[PDB]
DNA sequence: AAAAAAAAAAAAAAAAAAAAAAAAAAAAAAAAAAAAAAAAAAAAAAAAAAAAAAAAAAAAAAAAAAAAAAAAAAAAAAAAAAAAAAAAAAAAAAAAAAAAAAAAAAAAAAAAAAAAAA
């Protein structure tokens, strides 16, 4: 649900691309901190296969 | 009383900055090992000193590698043009001590007010 409750948002996208390994990520939480480098799409798909 | 400049209304153009949260790097300032350097002790190889000696400069003189002369030929270096690197000369500057103008505390004394006595 939305913050107002008037609409709805997806909880997670039904992806076909491994977006986390491919595009990477970077963020600063309060206790944690993520830093994932990007990867090549063909190699990651080969690993998935 | 004339001139000039600020400011404010509302639709337009275009910008700038402070913090949180984790993880890694980069400056920049300290204790603290670690070795030069220096003062002040005892200690010990070198100059002195002397007598005694024999190894290499003189001297004779031949001769054999030599330095000047002659020639031919190759082409390194010097001076004149330009084009870059790198350092004193001179002038400028931002904090920084000096001076001057405005805010807060001070009481002396009185106007107005509030309150109560007989």
């Amino acid at each position: 649900d939305n913050y107002d409750g008037t609409e709805k948002i997806p909880d997670v996208m039904p992806t076909k691309i491994p977006n986390l390994l491919v595009n990477g990520s970077s963020g600063i939480a309060v206790g944690m901190a993520t830093n994932i480098p990007p990867h090549n799409l063909t190699e990651v798909i080969n690993g998935c296969l």
